[PDB]
């Protein structure tokens, strides 16, 4: 029992990071196969960056202004391109320690654990969500720009996000593995709207769900509700609505527990309603949101 | 910016997880050089475990009989020894991931990074604290024994914990890597009191100074306080007493902020006295204490 906010081990991942350079500009690179990617604005420099023309950029940089370290061991870059927000690399000689892997783009809500690094260094891991207004609340200093987000199947590393950039708000914005932001953000330094965030619903039900599995059932009530009238309570309180879909993802804990979807949802609306009292719920005195309910069965099952 | 429950990444900690079968029973081992490490409940099946005579109970097994697979290939046991509650059984071959490493006993309030496994693979990383009862509050699952907590300074892993136990009040119980448990547990299957617990004082602080670092400064007041008055307040509410020694570790984030540390006392006085009043601080709706000065100073640095 107990329930923490766990991340992959982080090992298959730092046996891909690496560090690039590019003038004045390090950040970390992923090295995977024959390939290291980066975020793109590994080129420019701080003036440019107000509005860069990243292909104007890209033009006046060859395969030897890539400076790509692995460790201790400089990698022969034979090969750049751009795609969308990242840049390939081809290198001379393949990662021998590249996992096998996927390329994912992720949906809101869902989780991912983050390998913060520096200079091609790994620093620590942590789970994070991607936010349903598409920012992770990351922790990252400058230069962890390249850092990547994942999950692991077994053995197989679903790479999802690369981190890019800080909000003037303190949140985080990236990329897939393709390059391509999650979210409207674009690499300029400009202001930019991350939107209005809402609570994943069908999360904060899972962390309940592992809050009873795991002992703590003070917020279980005789109530029951219905998909319309809950569905009511968390448009009040920006709660993201809940669909038939949500209801079926969360079956397993359902049957887990032997509480039915709709009577957790009347807990949640109680709670919506009078808050904690003052209590606290698997350690935390909040609604959580950040674990999905694959993440309770995982964590609760002990999947390796 | 933005502030985690970051963990160390599990790399060279993952290089070195083994499973481990003697009997029925099946756990984790940690291989380090020629030797395994495990706890020697190991031997027990649940019939024993009631209150097991480990010294009779290792007298019916030999080499043989211990069972070491580091992933698929299987390691020859060539000596078997029983140091307080873990085995260390040695093998013929020497880990070839061994990390540069040290044994070292955490003081409660500490803080490190935990590597769940299950059958010698390894599920997650998370990161927690010794409490001041020598109790962890862990997400451990049945065969979850023998995964390990540690802290990394650069290239050294220092190894402080090894888990054996749940207590029934569903937290856990543990040795460092010369099988010493940290508290007064013992590996027998009976009620065990864990003792009160306190908060960590200096570790609320730290993650106060985290706050004010990251954006959060709400709860700054205009008042200040004694050491003295201070702790006739952290004594009502089961905070552990602050010392001269805990002002002084906080020093470099007394002076990243410009806070004089007892400033800051101040201000948890006026949480302690007057709750949260529905904020947060760093995503939290209570005050955290699972972050030393160390690891503030370390996440709000970069240190790889
Ligand atoms: O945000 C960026 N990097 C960082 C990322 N995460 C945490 C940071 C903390 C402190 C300083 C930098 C941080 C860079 C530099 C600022 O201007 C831009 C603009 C666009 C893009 Cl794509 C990247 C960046
Ligand atoms: O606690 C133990 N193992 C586990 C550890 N962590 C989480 C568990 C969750 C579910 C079941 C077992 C769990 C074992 C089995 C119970 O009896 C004892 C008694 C003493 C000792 Cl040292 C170990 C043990």
């Amino acid at each position: 029992s107990g329930f923490r906010k766990m991340a992959f081990p982080s090992g298959k991942v730092e046996g891909c990071m690496v560090q690039v350079t590019c003038g004045t500009t390090t950040l970390n690179g992923l090295w995977l196969d024959d390939v290291v990617y980066c975020p793109r604005h590994v080129i420019c420099t701080s003036e440019d960056m107000l509005n860069p023309n990243y292909e104007d950029l890209l033009i006046r940089k060859s395969n030897h202004n890539f400076l790509v370290q692995a460790g201790n061991v400089q990698l022969r870059v034979i090969g750049h391109s751009m795609q969308n927000c990242v840049l390939k690399l081809k290198v001379d000689t393949a990662n021998p320690k590249t996992p096998k892997y996927k390329f994912v783009r992720i949906q809101p809500g869902q989780t991912f654990s983050v390998l913060a690094c520096y200079n091609g260094s790994p620093s620590g891991v942590y789970q994070c969500a991607m936010r349903p207004n598409f920012t992770i609340k990351g922790s990252f200093l400058n230069g962890s720009c390249g850092s990547v987000g994942f999950n692991i199947d077994y053995d197989c590393v679903s790479f999802c996000y690369m981190h890019h950039m800080e909000l003037p708000t303190g949140v985080h914005a990236g990329t897939d593995l393709e390059g391509n932001f999650y979210g409207p953000f674009v690499d300029r330094q400009t202001a930019q709207a991350a939107g209005t965030d809402t609570t994943i619903t069908v999360n904060v039900l899972a962390w309940l769900y592992a809050a009873v599995i795991n002992g703590d059932r003070w917020f279980l009530n005789r109530f029951t509700t219905t998909l319309n009238d809950f569905n009511l309570v968390a448009m009040k309180y920006n709660y993201e609505p809940l669909t038939q879909d949500h209801v079926d993802i969360l079956g397993p804990l359902s049957a887990q527990t032997g509480i039915a979807v709709l009577d957790m949802c009347a807990s949640l609306k109680e709670l919506l309603q009078n808050g904690m009292n003052g209590r606290t719920i698997l350690g935390s005195a909040l609604l959580e949101d950040e674990f999905t309910p694959f993440d309770v069965v995982r964590q609760c099952s002990g999947v390796t």
